[PDB]
């Protein structure tokens, strides 16, 4: 692999998660010359260890300040790992319950209009993320957020995604409404208190998820206009970052 770095250079440290392969722990990356950065490490059939490893081959095209960095990969021994740049704040949905009200709605645009940058960036360099959800974006203490992880996630998933097992960049859109909600709502899960089948029955008699509470009206309107039906009537990821940036700038928009 490329990132591919020499097992003594990795300090772990606390364990901070279970994985589908696995422990995640924070530690500490010193590669000599480098400054010694701080980097969570996934530890791992041959089968498993590829599919384990492909996230790493994924991650490692990327370089975009809303995209998590792959710091490294060790692969010439065991354990496996793959090396990311550390993020404090963990994952955006439980990070916003913790603070739930205590963010202001400049704030929160500014990480959605992160994880519209971060998306805008998959889609150009034609990648379907498939699973963008608040639960799957990282925030570090300057409240940066990240896409990450690189069985459908039915709350999350557009309408003819769902139908054909097929995705697009639009049907990423799609997801991205969702977590637009999940982040003004911060955090609640999409449909409260409806099972998956309901859900789907609710998209198609054309129901769909109210204001949350103190939501700016240009802001949910956006939020339709990604759950449109036609995914071609969608916006694109420029139009998205575009529409934040309005409201950005005009920020009486955001009362
Ligand atoms: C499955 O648990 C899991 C999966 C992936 C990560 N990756 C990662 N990469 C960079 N930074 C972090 N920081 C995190 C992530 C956290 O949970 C997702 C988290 O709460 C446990 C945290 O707290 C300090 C930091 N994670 C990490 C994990 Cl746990």
């Amino acid at each position: 692999f490329a990132k591919e770095i020499d097992v003594s250079y990795v300090k772990i440290e606390e364990v901070i998660g279970a994985g589908e392969f696995g422990e995640v722990c924070r530690g500490r990356l010193k590669a000599p010359g480098k400054k010694e950065s701080c980097v969570a490490i996934k530890t791992l059939t041959e089968r498993q260890r590829r599919e384990f490893l492909s996230e790493a081959s994924i991650m490692g095209q990327f370089e975009h300040p809303n995209i998590i960095r792959l710091e490294g990969v060790v692969t010439n021994s065991m354990p496996v790992m793959i090396l990311t740049e550390f993020m404090e704040n963990g994952a955006l949905d439980s990070f916003l319950r913790l603070n739930d009200g205590q963010f202001t709605v400049i704030q929160l645009v500014g990480m959605l209009r992160g994880i519209a940058s971060g998306m805008r960036y998959l889609a150009e360099m034609s990648y379907v993320h498939r699973d963008l959800a608040a639960r799957n974006i990282l925030v570090n203490s300057n409240l940066v957020c990240k896409v990450s992880d690189f069985k459908i996630p039915i709350r999350w998933t557009a309408p003819e995604a769902i139908a054909f097992r097929k995705f697009t960049s639009a049907s990423d859109a799609w997801s991205y409404g969702i977590v637009m909600w999940e982040v003004m709502s911060f955090g609640e899960r999409p449909y409260w208190d409806m099972s998956n089948q309901d859900v789907i029955n609710a998209i198609e008699q054309d129901y769909r998820l109210p204001p949350p509470p103190d939501c700016p009206t240009s802001l949910h309107q956006l939020m339709l206009d990604c759950w449109q039906k036609d995914r071609n009537a969608r916006p694109r990821f420029p139009q998205v970052v575009s529409a934040l940036d309005k409201m950005i700038r005009n920020p009486a928009s955001l009362k």
